[PDB]
């Protein structure tokens, strides 16, 4: 029971852009091309970009879910660790235990699973204005890489996919996650073993 991965551009031409934030010891949120990695801190906004060669239609909608990595985990459920889920961090939108929020989006919606009992976060597509060529999402992770009881120092992915109004799928893409104090300094020192 574990939800695909594959990339998938699909009819409207779906990738996924990042800033290009190097890896200086003070930036909050930064990605690795070579690794296809995101590295950013607790509860900080880590800007995704969708790009698309056609415009998808009204209605479309856009969901964010989690997995771990190693196959060995990949049935297990990611959610948040008993501490930060029992934090008083709230926005009012997002569940306790939900580690994907999205900030600034009054239309954001939550999701669990009464299958498969995984999380996932979705908002309605926005075009991007015909001055620029993508569409940024501000997420946000909400517990720590390294929180024991929690993913415990398991990598995990973030899968991103496309769907019209009824759910079905328009297009997927993922890239893997690493939540942690310092990603400047965390990105460089796993680049260095190429
Ligand atoms: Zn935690």
């Amino acid at each position: 029971s574990v939800p695909s991965q594959k990339t998938y551009q699909g009819s409207y031409g779906f990738r996924l852009g990042f800033l290009h934030s190097g890896t200086a010891k003070s930036v909050t949120c930064t990605y690795s091309p070579a690794l296809n990695k995101m590295f950013c801190q607790l509860a900080k906004t880590c800007p995704v970009q969708l790009w698309v060669d056609s415009t998808p239609p009204p209605g479309t909608r856009v969901r964010a879910m989690a997995i771990y990595k190693q196959s060995q985990h990949m049935t297990e459920v990611v959610r948040r660790c008993p501490h930060h889920e029992r934090c008083s961090d709230s926005d009012g939108l997002a569940p306790p235990q939900h580690l994907i929020r999205v900030e600034g989006n009054l239309r954001v919606e939550y999701l669990d699973d009464r299958n498969t009992f995984r999380h996932s976060v979705v908002v309605p597509y926005e075009p991007p204005e015909v001055g620029s060529d993508c569409t940024t999402i501000h997420y946000k992770y909400m517990c720590n890489s390294s929180c024991m009881g929690g993913m415990n120092r398991r990598p995990i992915l973030t899968i991103i996919t496309l769907e019209d109004s009824s759910g079905n799928l328009l297009g997927r893409n993922s890239f893997e996650v690493r939540v942690c104090a310092c990603p400047g300094r965390d990105r460089r020192t796993e680049e260095e073993n190429l």
